[PDB]
């Protein structure tokens, strides 16, 4: 109900759309996604102006989307091209919404609120998704949860020993410096370990000179709920440019109040060249999500009920400072945008 | 919520009821249906006086259905005609609400609202149903659509070029003319398809024959939710009433606000003593009603809290003023029983 | 919606709990049970005071649950004792809620409301369960219907001779006798069944039987929804007390408002080194109590809505006094309990 819709939102991986259409709800929105003859990909509302069939389960005829119910025609804008029935007439009552899509940095991004605010400038800088000196590798999962309990997830490296036991795990509680840095529709978390113990994967790629003062853990959010993180390992005293690292992408959409999907993907300049280790990464990451963070934040949507019948708030830790700002700069955005309806 | 309660309405097909009593929910009310040993059909509310169990869940004792909870027993117009508790009293509270019914050309129509205006003068003729100069075949479906969603469908058989595309497509199509025809509580739709090759399914009816071809397909909806269509097929220029035919059955009957039951059926004038033929039919009703058009409407009941939400209204095209009739005429009986209580 | 909640409710068997915590719904409030190293059991909101998630889904270490998600740490009385974040600082905001539980006669028996008036010596008196000279097996139900349904089916023991028919039904039933006994926070119903042939589960204690049977069916309810009842049955003339029979529990917790937990039990003073006879039990615990009066009451429970929108009320028998009565109690102490706010 409450959705931050004036933002550009991933709707889909460009792997994911075809000639075949994709049926697909983004904030409560039923879009149709799919690619055109020419490669460029569009975005309707999934509603046929006539009865509201669902233009998804269409095919396209010579380029355009037909309805499988009457056949009405529509191109990339949503305009009717086509009505087979008596003169043939196409009103413009016939045109079907087009949203705002931009495909870049192998994501698709949509604009579901006002059309006149969409600039294609303040989409998310997700630019190691498709540098050469990058290999990416990702995928799609659905998640029975409101959006905002992943972002706080993604914001907190508290739970990490906890549910990631499996990957990431440690036995220190006296050392933790993160530095949480407020910006305008963006915020990052910089978190820098020296000594840090660098992954398996990592590891395989470093020839000697440990000493403490290599090793990083940063996250960048952006408007609403896009984030890269940052995860490397060093040396000695080398820059966080020079070290081997995966920049991780993570974005939610909305789907439902209680629903929403997540977009993930790893982009490392390590090992390029090496197609198990593409397997290897993609499934850890989906492990992290499906058979653990899932599991958490499921159980937490279904005890929502019951904790605002009652009066129950958050207890913040020491380690909450980075999410809860991000909950707050969204709770702004929410109320900034009610204040126009 | 809001239905026409006052009119007929098909619970069942003959073949659906036995001694062994079927629950079935119709406008939102549980009914026990079921045959009496006499062979005459009875409903009753599917609620035992007493506490509330289902009537529908006992068995027949002595051609009286006993409530499975403590034995209350029933006759077919709801007098409780045994209690088998304490002096063996039976005060009129202990009496279950009865429903008009009547068993007609092989149907099973009951009067859901005020039995002081069961009027049998509204009962649909089906009588092709029961004509041995007919073969009638046919069946029961489950929707989860409104039933309304379903009337449209029905009365917009056009749609068959694109739902039923790999049976009803004509390369004819767009040489189609149709009339509407509005009598006293009657709405006919006509539609003709001259000169054109005979669809898939057409060329199975004449026998795998080729060689042009004139196509009939009308449809008569009677008070509420009745319709009785008219698919004919012949060759060049012969009259339509020497053509061979079948007329079909097509029922709707609400179950609650959001699904309905839908009870289908062909009655043909040909091919009446071939069982492969009897199979085209009901492989024909299996594919397109239960799966086709099951598909199409439910996706559409899908979207309804969306266009509610806002306020989108449908675009009617050139094809839809049957439709648009049919339902403006049941948007009436709905006012004019509202306008009762 | 409308619960007691100032009263002892059964929570769980003693058989299910373990270190291994099990989350269930109590009167719409979610709980984490587990038995302490120590053996004693405890009972916490199945709510994490950090961000909500299910402590039940957690492992105990050192003997306190560990929150799954980051780590904090409970005693048995909601106590957080250790807090692995930051300085390690417990400020009182990170305790969790506690239920008063009392572990007695093999029940486990919770006070979900207003913890200042639990007072153990209000608990009901089930000492049969524990006692030497009686065996004991039971089991637990989940039952998808408002509790109050299924305290009107155990106060009325007469529907056994339809509902469990084939196990109970008495050829003497036209003959029996009946006595309602009221008290302060109890009642009870008494029936008696007058030299008449066993019933199939009756003949199946008496290991035969020729003469012929007197049978008793007495049930005691106390304070909201706990009861226990007496069967037995006897040769010729043989008096209720000296003799042989069975102790059974039967407990009704509200889960949600229309669903329950069902503690069921036998307690019998006959083959009590006998196997044979537990399985008597058993299969009649599965057969009737958790499949025949389940079927009943959820029947029951779906034609709810339609006899609230209408005004239907249930028409009461002879055999109904003692439900009649104990629903009216339990009436009033809603209506007690709704006055205090
Ligand atoms: C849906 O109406 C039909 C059309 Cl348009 C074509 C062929 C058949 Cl068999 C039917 C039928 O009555 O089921
Ligand atoms: C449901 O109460 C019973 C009746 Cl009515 C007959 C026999 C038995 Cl064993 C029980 C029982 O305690 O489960
Ligand atoms: S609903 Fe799309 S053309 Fe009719
Ligand atoms: S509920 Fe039907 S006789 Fe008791
Ligand atoms: S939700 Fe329990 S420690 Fe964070
Ligand atoms: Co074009
Ligand atoms: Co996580
Ligand atoms: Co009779
Ligand atoms: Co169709
Ligand atoms: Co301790
Ligand atoms: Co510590
Ligand atoms: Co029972």
């Amino acid at each position: 109900a409450t959705f931050v819709r004036n933002a550009w939102y991933v709707a889909a991986l460009p792997e994911e759309l075809s000639e075949k259409p994709l049926g697909r709800t983004i904030l409560d929105t039923p879009l149709a996604l799919y690619r055109q003859p020419d490669g460029v990909v569009a975005a309707l509302l999934d509603i046929c102006p006539h009865r509201f069939a669902p233009l998804s389960d269409g095919i396209l005829v010579n380029g355009h989307l037909q309805c499988p119910y009457h056949g009405l025609e529509f191109d990339g804008g949503g305009q009717c091209v086509h009505n087979p029935h008596g003169n043939g007439a196409r009103p413009a009552s016939l045109n079907v919404r087009s949203f705002p899509v931009v495909e870049r940095d192998a994501l698709i991004w949509i604009w579901p609120g006002d059309p006149a605010l969409a600039d294609p400038g303040a989409i998310p800088d997700f630019g190691c998704r498709v540098d050469p000196a990058y290999r990416t590798v990702g995928g799609y999962g659905h998640v029975d949860c409101n959006y905002k309990l992943l972002v706080d997830n993604l914001m907190d490296l508290g739970h990490a020993q906890y549910v990631h036991r499996a990957n990431a795990q440690t036995d220190a509680f006296d050392r933790l410096e993160r530095e949480v840095i407020v910006g305008d529709g963006e915020i990052q978390a910089l978190m820098k370990i020296p000594g840090g113990t660098p992954s398996v994967l990592m590891a395989k790629f470093l020839r000697g000179a440990n000493t403490p003062v290599d090793a990083w853990n940063d996250i960048r959010w952006n408007k609403v709920s896009a984030m890269l993180n940052f995860i490397a390992v060093a040396p000695e005293g080398t820059p966080k440019e020079q070290s081997i690292h995966s920049r991780g992408t993570h974005i939610l959409t909305p789907e439902t109040e209680a629903s929403c999907h997540y977009f993930f993907g790893s982009s490392r300049n390590f090992g390029i060249d090496d197609p198990e280790m593409d397997g290897v990464l993609r499934s850890w990451q989906a492990q992290a999500l499906v058979k653990e963070d899932k599991v958490v934040v499921e159980a937490i949507e279904r005890r929502r009920a019951y904790v605002e019948a009652n009066g129950i708030r958050p207890a913040m830790l020491s380690c909450d400072e980075a999410a809860v700002r991000v909950s707050r700069e969204i709770e702004k955005l929410e109320q900034l945008e009610a204040a126009r309806l």
